């Protein structure tokens, strides 16, 4: 039986089973299925993969072979026809802030990473793609339609490399490729302390038994700590500004340095680490550092829990939040705890709500300095501009007083992703998001936008005049059906994104039934849930349900003005209170006493 296992590391341990703590990976959190949820494994299928062959080749790889006999479009050709837009002037959401789109991202990268296959470490297979745009192996390009300007400017093409399968071989018994998830399923702060125990090791101070998590020792932010930098070579952040020579950050996640406003999260993430850690030490001075670590960890674990269900879910989901969430009724080990390869495609709703300009603001909430508003696509892989330009409190400030973009069926993706998006591998801002979104879809082997509205009980449109009534939108219908002949071929990305928002939500129907869903699962099949009996005191889940964002800023920065409610639309100053009205994280019921 040919087992083409091979995917990534899998360390491999005995269950402690007792534990009080997560294990890194993600192991052990489901005693009668320890490997469930836990990193470096396939991705969950919820409909079976669909595949040009059955097995691994992506629908659109033999341009000859139809999807229910017709060829699939261009992914560029879908980009440039339906997601592009010219004019940024009212495209703001009014009612989120651009903390709303940041959270997103942040708890999108806790959840999953479906990592391009390496085998082009200093490699000529990495040339062949970008150089000669040529299909096979791993290469899977991007090519640019008739009349693309990139055609003029790039080339043929945008190279991309198919994701980590149960990795680089395709014989088996024969089976369908599956995706490999790099990172646990659990909302469990991953993104901070690392999904594998080197690197879990590696992040962490051990030179001190006080359980803190490294931080840089060549910059400070007027006495507040940064990410140390990762030494790894060449270095993507140190290309897009070659004088300043500022490499990325060093991260539980691999990502974190992809644009300015993540890397200034993750900084306010490792921040509330080490001050956890160092109450807890005046708290209970005998806790080795071992101790001080996980419990530091565990609280910051719930503290994303608590932001995410609370804050983020509900202004998500909106109407529909009660149907796929309703209130916790403890552990269900019988939950598949796993992220679907489906929510990987479903959650880049995200990619809608990025506005094309990031602000630094002065204490006043005015902008900083002259350049204070720059274009997003100069800030991805930038960490000059926190180290040599402020520090993170002027970005941070932003994410408060600035607007996520609203998700608009005329206005779907800014072009400082949609053409001005840089990749770590390559030299150029000149990627596509949509396009490599579309891509992906069918690297994974994603079932049509009308399997998956079967999926979530929804009516699938066959015909012109039924997607123009799914859709409420016409223009967008008949684009779309010029492109994909048939509702059954468009693509889950751009199919779930197209559909009109619920009331009082930011994502449609078939999006809010696939999130709404995996989010149910990564609550109900978590033995480590937050809410769970026996994970917390009851007196120290009263102490954790009055956790906020603004209180992480106050208690991580020098901004002493900040809202109540950091997700919502907020203006300077009628929307801000000081800092000292803000409820903080009473630590009380971690105290220890053997006596
Ligand atoms: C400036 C902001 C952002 C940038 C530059 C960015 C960039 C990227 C890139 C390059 C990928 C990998 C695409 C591939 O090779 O298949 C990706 C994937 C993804 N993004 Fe975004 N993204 C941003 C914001 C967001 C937001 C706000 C969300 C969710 C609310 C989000 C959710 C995702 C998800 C789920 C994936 C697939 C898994 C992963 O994150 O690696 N992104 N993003
Ligand atoms: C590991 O923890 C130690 C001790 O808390 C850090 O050393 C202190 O760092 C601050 C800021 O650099 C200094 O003011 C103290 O004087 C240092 N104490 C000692 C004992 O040297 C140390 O930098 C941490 N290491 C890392 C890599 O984050
Ligand atoms: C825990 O989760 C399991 C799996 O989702 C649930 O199992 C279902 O229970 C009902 C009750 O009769 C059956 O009709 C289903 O066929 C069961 N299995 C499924 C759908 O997988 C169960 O409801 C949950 N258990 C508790 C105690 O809440
Ligand atoms: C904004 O959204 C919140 C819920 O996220 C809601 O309570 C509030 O009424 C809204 N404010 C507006 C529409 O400005
Ligand atoms: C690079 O950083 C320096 C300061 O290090 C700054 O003066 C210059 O404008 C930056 N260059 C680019 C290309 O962004
Ligand atoms: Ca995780
Ligand atoms: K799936
Ligand atoms: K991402
Ligand atoms: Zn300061």
């Amino acid at each position: 039986s040919w087992e083409v296992g091979c995917g990534a590391p899998v360390p491999l341990v005995k269950c402690d089973e007792n534990s009080p703590y997560r294990t890194i990976t993600g192991d052990c959190n489901n005693r009668r299925s320890p490997a469930l949820g836990a990193a470096n494994r396939a991705l969950a299928r919820w409909l079976p993969a669909e595949y040009e062959d059955g097995l691994a080749l992506p629908f659109g790889w033999t341009q000859r072979k139809t999807r229910n006999g017709f060829r699939v479009p261009l992914a560029r050709e879908v980009s440039n026809k339906i997601v592009g837009y010219l004019d940024e002037e009212g495209v703001l959401d009014q009612n989120r802030s651009l903390l709303f789109m940041q959270w997103g991202q942040i708890v999108d990268h806790d959840l999953d990473f479906a990592p391009e296959t390496e085998l082009g470490s200093n490699e000529h297979s990495k040339t062949q793609c970008e150089e000669y745009c040529i299909q096979g192996d791993n290469c899977f390009p991007i090519m640019f339609p008739k009349n693309d300007p990139k055609l003029k400017t790039q080339g043929k093409c945008m190279p991309f490399f198919r994701a980590g399968f149960v990795c680089p071989t395709p014989p088996y018994q024969s089976l369908a490729r599956e995706q490999i998830n790099a990172v646990t399923s659990f909302l469990d702060a991953s993104l901070v302390y690392g999904s594998e125990p080197s690197l879990a090791s590696r992040l962490r101070n051990l030179s001190s038994p006080l359980g803190l998590m490294a931080v840089n020792q060549e910059a400070w932010d007027h006495g507040l700590a940064y990410l140390p930098f990762n030494n790894k070579k060449p270095s993507p952040c140190e290309f897009i500004n070659t004088t300043a020579r500022v490499p990325c950050f060093l991260a539980g996640d691999f990502r974190a340095s992809e644009q300015i406003l993540l890397a200034t999260a993750h900084t306010l993430l490792l921040r509330e680490h080490n001050r956890l850690a160092r109450e807890l030490k005046k708290l209970n001075p005998h806790w080795n550092g071992e101790k001080l670590y996980q419990e530091a960890r565990k609280i910051l674990g719930a503290f994303i829990q608590i932001i995410t269900f609370r804050d983020y879910l509900p202004i998500v989901l909106g109407s529909e939040m009660q149907k796929w969430i309703p209130p916790y009724q403890g552990y269900n080990n019988s939950v598949d705890p796993r992220i679907s390869n489906v929510f990987t495609f479903a959650f880049r709703f995200g990619h809608m709500e990025v506005p094309s300009t990031v602000s630094r603001l002065d204490e006043n909430y005015q902008p900083w300095g002259p350049e204070a508003e720059l274009p997003l696509h100069t800030l991805f892989f930038n960490t000059w501009r926190i180290i040599k330009d402020g520090g993170i409190d002027p970005l941070v400030r932003g994410l408060l007083a600035k607007k996520s973009k609203l998700m608009n069926q005329d206005k779907m993706v800014t072009s400082e992703l949609r053409n001005k998006l840089f990749q770590p591998t390559h030299k150029i801002h000149g990627f596509d998001l949509a396009a490599i979104n579309l891509q992906r879809c069918r690297d994974h082997g994603m079932p049509g936008y009308n399997s998956w509205r079967g999926f979530c009980g929804l009516s699938q449109p066959k015909t012109l005049k039924g997607l123009q009534t799914v859709l409420k939108n016409k223009i967008l219908a008949k684009k779309l059906m010029d492109l994909y002949k048939t509702p059954d071929n468009i693509d889950i990305w751009i199919g779930g994104n197209a559909e009109p928002m619920v009331e009082r939500g930011r994502v449609g129907p078939l999006l809010a039934c696939l999130l709404g869903r995996q989010f149910q699962q990564i609550r109900d099949g978590d033995r480590f849930w937050w809410e769970n009996p026996g994970v917390f005191t009851e007196k120290q889940r009263d102490s954790l349900q009055k956790v906020s964002f603004s209180r992480l800023i106050c208690d991580n920065t020098h901004i002493t003005k900040v809202p109540l409610h950091a997700f919502q639309a907020n203006n300077y100053p009628h929307d801000f209170v000081d800092c000292s009205t803000v409820d903080k994280l009473d630590l009380s019921p971690w105290a220890s006493r053997e006596n």
